[PDB]
């Protein structure tokens, strides 16, 4: 538990809990959503597509999703709400994934720079809904629904 982020389970899962070491694989979908009264969607991983799949870069210095995976079972389904404190890296975070969707390398050093070029130019990530994020922090609540730990 970590403070600003409310855990709730909506699917429990199956088995006991994963082995989240460093290097392990975690393949998940993930809907993020507004507090507001519509539950606006941001992103849907279902949506757009395949599951996303992130490797567990270091057990002992968690990324802050990795916070959330790690707190999980195979198969279930939780939603996390999580506080403007923790949510501010989110929309730069979702200009990654949405490139990474498209054919675009977010490292790449093309798109790199007119990344931040029209960052500066145009004070902008690419995406309305994210700037909107951006220009007003919030909480969001991410619902993940964890679907497979592959061992390194
Ligand atoms: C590289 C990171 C990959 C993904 C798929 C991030 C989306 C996953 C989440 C659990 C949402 C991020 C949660 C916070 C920033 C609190
Ligand atoms: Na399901």
């Amino acid at each position: 538990n970590v403070e600003g982020v409310k855990k709730t389970i909506l699917h429990g899962g199956t088995g006991e809990l994963p082995n989240f070491i460093t290097g392990s694989r975690v393949i998940f979908h993930f809907r993020t959503m507004k507090c507001d009264e519509e539950r606006t969607v941001i992103d849907d991983s279902r949506q757009v597509g395949q599951p996303m799949h992130i490797i567990i870069g270091n057990m002992f210095k968690l990324e802050v999703w990795e916070i959330l995976l790690t707190s999980m079972r195979v198969h279930e389904v939780a939603e996390f709400w999580c506080d403007t404190i923790h949510t501010g890296v989110y929309p730069i975070l979702s200009r990654s994934l949405r490139q990474m969707a498209q054919g675009k390398d977010p490292t790449e050093w093309h798109v790199h720079t007119c990344g931040l070029a029209n960052m500066f130019a145009y004070h902008t990530l690419g995406y309305e809904d994210l700037d909107e994020l951006q220009k007003e922090p919030q909480p969001l609540v991410f619902v993940i629904e964890l679907l497979q730990v592959d061992a390194p």
